[PDB]
C-alpha cells in the first residue's frame, strides 16, 4: 500500500534484542507495514551441510518466531518463509509492495559475504535501503581486530586483553513492539509462483530423514526463542542460589554427561537467545559484590566464570571474519601446518559411526548422531582421537563431521575449536596422558558405564569391571556376557600406546624444524589447557 520493510531471518532467530527488528519497524508511525522473512536458500542457518537434528532444531526455531508474530497481533502478523534464491524473491516481492528497506543481523562469518552482497547490489538498483546490524556477537568483530593492530587476536588471552581496552559489550536493546504494527496480503498467486510456504514444513520436504543408524534418542530439544529464554531462566536461577550461598557445591562443578537438555548453545548459534542478553543477565545478577570461590579454576566474581564461556564463542568467531580459508589448513594463516596422515576411508567411517572400539569413544560418536550434542569433554576427547591423540587425520574431517549433526556447529566456532584443540603443536601438556587415553577419561565421567551402554547397547550385558575396556574379556566372559570383540562390538581400529608415541613424535620433530612458531590459533597458556580439557589438576 504505503510499502513495507522486510527483517529478513537467517540467524538472530528471535524477538527479543533484534537491532535489525527494530528498524524494520522504525516506520511503524508511517503507515509502512513489516514483513517478517525466511528464506530457505539452500545455505542460510546452516542448511548447505545440515543432518536432521538441526533441521528440526532450525524448524522448531521459525514456528516459534511466526506464533509470537501471531500471538502479539491477534493472528495479523505471520512469518512469510519461502524456498529459493533471495535476490529472486526479493526483486519480485518489491514489485508486488515497495519495499522501503531490508534489515538483518549481520552475519559476519566470510562465507556469508557472497549471498549477503547480492541483496547489496539488488538494495541499489532498486533503490532499497540496506539495513545491517551487528547482533549475533558481543562486539563487532572489526573493531577487535582494528583494535588489535589489524590482526585478529589468535590466543583467548589476548582476546581478552584487546576487548579490555575495548570495554564492555552493548546491552541488549529494547523489545520490539508488535501490537500496532501493519502487515501485508500478498496476491495467492505470487504467494504460489514464489515457492512461499502455507505451513512450515518437515525435514523430510528438503530430503532430510534419520542419521547413520537413528534411534538411539534418550534426550531431545526444543529450538526457538521461547525455550532459550526458559533456559536462561533457569540458568539464572541455578546461578542465583550459588551466588547467593556464594559457591558451586562440588557436583555443580563436575562434567556431568548423563544430564541436560539444558545447553543453550544451539540456541546461542541460532540466535534464539541473545548473546548481549545472557552476557548482561550474568553481569547484572554478580553486580558489584566480591566473592572468594571458583569454579573449574576460574573466579565467580562478576559472572566471570560464565561470561567467560561467551568470550570464548566471540573469539573463535572473530578470528574467522576475514579469513574465507578459516575451515581448512591449506592456505590458512592461523593455522599451524601439520603432516597429517592422507584422508583414511575406513578409519574415518569407523569414528564417524561410532565403531572404534573404545567404549567411550563410540559411545560418543553415536550420541552425536541420535542427539546432535555432546558435552563439551566428549566433544574434546574424539577430537583429539581423531587426530593429535590417535588416529593423526586432519582435523577438517572431524569439522566436516560435525558440521553436520551438530546441533548448534557454528562454522567459525567449531572450526576454531577443531584447530585449538588439534594443531596447536607447541602445547606439550596437549599430549599428556590426561587427555589422550580415552579409558582413564571413561572412567572418571562414566564410573559404571551407564552413559556407555547408554549409546554402546551391545555393551549392556556387560559387567562394570569390563565396560570400559571390553577387551580385557576372556573368551569364556566374552561368550557369557554376549558380547566376542570382533562380531557384536568391533576391535579397537588402532594400536593407541603406539599411535600415540608416533604422533607425539611427530609433534616433537615438528617444534624443533620450525623452531620459532609463525602466528597460530593456539592455548595462551597451560593453565588454559587445564581450564579448557577440565583437567583434576
Ligand atoms: C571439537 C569441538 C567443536 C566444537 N564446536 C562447537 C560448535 O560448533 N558450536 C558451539 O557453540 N560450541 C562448540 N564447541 C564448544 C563447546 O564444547 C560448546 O559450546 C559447549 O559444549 C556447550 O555446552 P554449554 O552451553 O553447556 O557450554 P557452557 O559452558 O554452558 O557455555 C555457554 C556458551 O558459551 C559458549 N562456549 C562455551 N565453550 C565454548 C568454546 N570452547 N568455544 C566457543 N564457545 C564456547 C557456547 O556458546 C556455550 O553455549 C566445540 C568444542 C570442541 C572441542
Ligand atoms: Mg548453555
Amino acid at each position: 500500500t504505503r510499502g513495507a520493510n522486510v527483517i529478513w531471518f537467517r540467524h538472530g532467530l528471535r524477538l527479543h534484542d533484534n537491532p535489525a527488528l527494530l528498524a524494520a519497524l522504525a516506520d511503524k508511525d508511517q503507515g509502512i507495514a513489516l514483513i517478517p522473512v525466511f528464506i530457505f536458500d539452500g545455505e542460510s542457518a546452516g542448511t548447505k551441510n545440515v543432518g536432521y537434528n538441526r533441521m528440526r532444531f532450525l524448524l522448531d526455531s521459525l514456528q516459534d518466531i511466526d506464533d509470537q508474530l501471531q500471538a502479539a497481533t491477534d493472528g495479523r502478523g505471520r512469518l512469510l518463509v519461502f524456498e529459493g534464491e533471495p535476490a529472486y524473491i526479493f526483486r519480485r516481492l518489491h514489485e508486488q509492495v515497495r519495499l522501503h528497506r531490508i534489515c538483518i543481523e549481520q552475519d559476519c562469518e566470510p562465507i556469508w559475504n557472497e549471498r549477503d552482497e547480492s541483496i547489496r547490489s539488488l538494495c541499489r538498483e532498486l533503490n532499497i535501503d540496506f539495513v545491517e546490524k551487528v547482533s549475533h556477537t558481543l562486539w563487532d568483530p572489526q573493531l577487535v581486530i582494528e583494535t588489535n593492530g589489524g590482526i585478529p587476536p589468535l590466543t583467548y588471552q589476548m582476546f581478552l586483553h584487546t576487548v579490555q581496552i575495548i570495554g564492555l559489550p552493548p546491552r541488549p536493546t529494547a523489545d520490539a513492539r508488535l501490537e500496532d504494527a501493519t502487515f501485508v496480503e500478498l496476491d495467492p498467486e505470487f504467494c504460489r509462483s514464489l515457492k512461499l510456504f502455507e505451513q512450515l514444513p518437515t525435514p523430510e520436504h528438503f530430503n532430510v530423514y534419520g542419521d547413520n543408524m537413528g534411534f538411539l534418542a534418550k534426550i531431545n530439544w526444543r529450538g526457538g526463542e521461547t525455550q532459550a529464554l526458559l533456559l536462561l531462566d533457569e540458568r539464572l536461577k541455578v546461578e542465583q542460589h550459588a551466588f547467593e550461598r556464594g559457591f558451586y557445591l562440588p557436583n555443580q562443578a563436575l562434567p556431568n554427561i548423563h544430564d541436560s537438555p539444558k545447553s543453550m548453545s544451539a540456541h546461542l548459534r541460532f540466535g534464539c537467545l541473545s548473546v548481549r542478553r545472557f552476557y548482561w543477565s550474568v553481569h547484572d545478577l554478580f553486580k558489584n559484590v566480591q566473592l572468594r570461590a571458583c569454579v573449574r579454576g576460574v573466579q565467580m566474581t562478576g559472572g566471570a566464570h560464565i561470561t567467560g564461556q561467551l568470550i570464548w564463542r566471540e573469539y573463535f568467531y572473530t578470528m574467522s571474519v576475514n579469513n574465507p580459508n578459516y575451515d581448512r589448513m591449506e592456505g590458512n594463516d592461523i593455522c599451524l601446518s601439520i603432516p597429517w596422515a592422507k584422508p583414511n576411508e575406513n578409519l574415518l567411517q569407523s569414528w564417524r559411526l561410532g565403531q572404534t572400539g573404545f567404549p567411550l569413544i563410540d559411545g560418543a560418536m553415536r550420541q552425536l548422531l541420535a542427539e546432535g550434542w555432546l558435552h563439551h569433554t566428549l566433544r574434546n576427547t574424539v577430537a583429539t582421537f581423531l587426530t593429535r591423540g590417535g588416529l593423526w587425520q586432519s582435523w577438517e574431517h572431524g569439522l566436516q563431521h560435525f558440521l553436520k549433526y551438530l546441533l548448534d556447529a557454528d562454522w567459525s566456532v567449531c572450526a576454531g575449536n577443531w584447530m585449538w584443540v588439534s594443531s596447536s603443536a607447541f602445547e606439550r601438556l596437549l599430549d599428556s596422558s590426561l587427555v589422550t587415553c580415552p579409558v582413564a577419561l571413561a572412567k572418571r565421567l562414566d564410573p559404571d558405564g551407564t552413559y556407555i551402554k547408554q549409546y554402546v547397547p551391545e555393551l549392556m550385558n556387560v559387567p562394570k569391571e569390563f565396560v570400559h575396556e571390553p577387551w580385557r574379556m576372556s573368551a569364556e566372559q566374552q561368550e557369557q556376557y554376549e558380547c566376542l570383540i570382533g562380531v557384536h562390538y568391533p576391535e579397537r581400529i588402532i594400536d593407541l600406546s603406539m599411535a600415540v608415541k608416533r604422533n607425539m613424535l611427530a609433534m616433537k620433530s615438528l617444534r624443533n624444524s620450525l623452531i620459532t612458531p609463525p602466528p597460530h590459533c593456539r592455548p595462551s597458556n597451560e593453565e588454559e589447557v587445564r581450564q579448557f580439557f577440565w583437567l583434576a589438576d
